[PDB]
């Protein structure tokens, strides 16, 4: 079921005015919530007092068995509380690095990694693209290492190309952390849509040198679409970061989440294992239905496979500007889509689309791809 | 009606295990949200999609038709800043606003974030502590301008003053301003809705076009209208330079704005729940009063400085000649109530206590029984 997201004051659905539009920008899914999760936000709002709140008791202990999705042991001591996995990317960058001192990514990433390292300085190892996937180019990784690498801001699943690491991968440029000291922030924001043929694996899983190096940032917000609950899990195992993460919040003024952020975040980590189940089958179908309809349909354009609800097209065969492809893609396709230029160094001459959508919007979705491009 | 909160999840009443203490320390109400709220919030769950939200359409009309309802102050909609929370921007003003161990004024007794906030981020805490005369409290602007002469950067001011309840009449605004003319000043009025009848909140960024550009002025309807676990906070700048700094620091730590219940219930809260406050206003009010009284009457001993907004009492104990652990430990083992300390408030916080009067008089009456049983 297509759900009306018009008048919700959604960013996706309500910036944009022309009901002729669709939207596959934000990367927020467009399907109900988990039930169980709705059932105790309306049983919440039976108390009408909305003051100060506490996390709840139990909180540790239901994360902590959350094992259950990727077998880490973590203690409870190592839960720290964010309103959302980009100030805790900043509070990362301004714990662990110096002004002036750089900050690394893999492009094609996530902007956000690129604005906040707005307090740092700027470092590359793009991915190289390979057998209709991307690949860390480890020689040049190491290469910018070499040079006095603090800090590395890791995408695990990576958002745009949708890789999800192997753990050789990550073993390899673990070694790379351990050999030349590096810190790492493991955004896994996307931990829990993983498909058929793949499995996550936490980068501080592996080894007890890597979790004393290593700061985790997860939530539910992408997973189960309540990114407007701001709830976020940041589980960093050395103690002695831990305390210059939580002393980077507390002057701050941060104290913790809103009475939603806990209600929700409790429930999805509970009651909800068996709609994410679904999610994931649709999701890889989705995903499976647009790659071939690009063979069919739209041959002059390349999909980068994910493995891990975006989907990520090389549209450089096409030989036009972002300022030509933008134009045309609202023009007649009627379309908006996350121009891929903001995404660094391998984004360019490309588009990002949103597919945890129905299969009825994906439809469409591509329909105007190829009325655009035909 | 007194309405159950323990078992809530409630900092005030579920901190503590021992299930006979009465609870009256922070600073929220054990009041029915205006029904409103109940049902913006209600009708928004019936939308099973929490995704990234913008802010509402109307909302800068609604906040700007607030301030002009409840303070004739007529704001534009580009000085609307939001935040998570006060002491967030409190602490928002400081970096923005001040380089490295550089001063910030405070005047104690004052909520402790402004202490908190200072140190933590490596500025100069300096103080102008207040001055008790006839049970209320005066500036001691002689000692506030010496303290100007420094150097002072910043200033963080508190109208209404939590704890002791002051509530600036124009001429002290109109005095200050005079001083700040001759720093910047961050103007943290969360309170400035809960106001009796014979008073009236006095916006200092409302007084003049010179003090407006030199401003930051934080309110809420967080404490107003008890939705303080939703963090909904308003911040307005005039000045263009100004509000670009603080939303710059705000970006470099990855606020992109608030939830989605908290646009809600502040839409609602500023809206359609007016009545309600003139309600919660005469109810408070009453409640100072009875609790005033009682304490003159029945606890001579102790001397509790009339407030004239929100809902916090500040009662001197130094009659009794207790340190605070022998008070505290009276209170809990023998009171059985939970009380806030003072000395956590800065000079002039010593052997005294604040206690929570937003509640229902059965519960106030209880409270003022305990606080009498546990010093008699
Ligand atoms: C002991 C709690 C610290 S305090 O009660 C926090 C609250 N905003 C207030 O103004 O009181």
């Amino acid at each position: 079921k297509a759900i009306n997201r018009r008048g919700t004051h959604s960013i996706k659905w309500d910036t944009y005015k022309n009901e002729e539009l669709i939207h596959a920008w934000i990367a927020d899914m467009d399907f109900e919530v988990p039930k169980p999760i709705q059932t105790a936000l309306k049983q919440r709002i039976k108390h009408p007092i909305f003051g100060y709140t506490l996390p709840p008791e139990n909180i540790g202990d239901i994360i902590c068995n959350w094992k259950q999705q990727y077998d880490w042991d973590i203690q409870k001591e190592w839960i720290v509380f964010s309103a959302g996995i980009v100030p805790a990317l900043s509070t990362s960058i301004q714990a662990f690095t110096k002004e002036n001192e750089s900050v690394l990514v893999q492009p094609p990433i996530y902007p956000p990694f690129f604005e906040m390292v707005t307090n740092r300085q700027l470092c590359v190892s793009p991915l190289q693209k390979q057998n209709d996937t991307y690949v860390i180019d480890f020689k040049h990784l190491e290469k910018q290492f070499q040079q006095g690498i603090k800090l590395m801001l890791l995408c695990s699943p990576h958002n745009p190309i949708g890789r999800v690491w192997t753990k050789e991968e990550l073993i390899k440029l673990g070694s790379l952390c351990t050999k030349y000291n590096v810190i790492v922030v493991a955004d896994e924001i996307h931990s829990d849509i993983i498909y058929a043929d793949h499995t996550h694996t936490p980068f501080a899983s592996l080894s007890e040198e890597l979790a004393e190096r290593t700061i985790t940032c997860m939530a539910p917000s992408k997973t189960f679409n309540i990114a407007g609950l701001q709830a976020s899990i940041i589980i960093i195992p050395n103690e002695k970061l831990r305390h210059a993460f939580t002393a980077i919040q507390y002057r701050q003024g941060f104290h913790g989440l809103n009475i939603f952020a806990y209600t929700a975040m409790q429930s999805a980590y509970t009651e909800c294992n068996d709609w994410l189940n679904k999610i994931r089958l649709y999701i890889e179908d989705n995903a499976k239905f647009a790659c071939e309809y690009m063979k069919d349909h739209i041959p002059t354009l390349s999909v980068t496979k994910p493995e891990g609800f975006l989907l990520w097209i090389d549209c450089s065969a096409l030989n036009l500007s972002q300022d030509e492809r933008t134009k045309l893609l609202e023009e007649k396709g009627k379309i908006i889509v996350e121009p891929g230029e903001k995404y660094g160094l391998g984004g360019e001459e490309h588009i990002r689309i949103n597919i945890g959508c129905p299969r009825s919007v994906l439809e469409e979705i591509l329909n105007r791809l190829r009325h655009t491009f035909s």
